């Protein structure tokens, strides 16, 4: 369940954030089942949830 939920997730993430499509794609599958389920529902709450994996990368480097 939760890599088919991945399948579907990666390339709407890619299209957001392409060059850390697979990073970021990876820190959302670590997410609870309820979370993920909620991503996949609303694009909208995946394009927040994409950009502060993406500020949390750049903090954190």
């Amino acid at each position: 369940h939760r890599q088919a939920l991945g399948e579907r997730l990666y390339p709407r993430v890619q299209a957001m954030q392409p060059a850390f499509a697979s990073k970021i794609t990876g820190m959302l599958l670590e997410l609870s089942p309820a979370q993920l389920l909620l991503l996949l529902a609303s694009e909208d709450s995946l394009r927040a949830r994409v950009d502060e994996a993406m500020e949390l990368i750049i903090a954190h480097g």
